[PDB]
């Protein structure tokens, strides 16, 4: 499976390394709380 925030899994096993993907979550929901911009996301 890859989410695409540095995950990396195909048999052996996974190694989605929790650190970096927080941090662009904080930013991804910033936008929502400011509302200073358009989006035509799914909803």
């Amino acid at each position: 499976k890859y989410y695409g925030n540095g995950v990396s899994c195909n048999k052996k096993g996974c190694s989605v390394d929790w650190g970096k993907a927080i941090g662009i979550i904080g930013n991804n929901a910033a936008a929502n709380l400011t509302t200073g911009g358009k989006a035509g996301w799914k909803g």
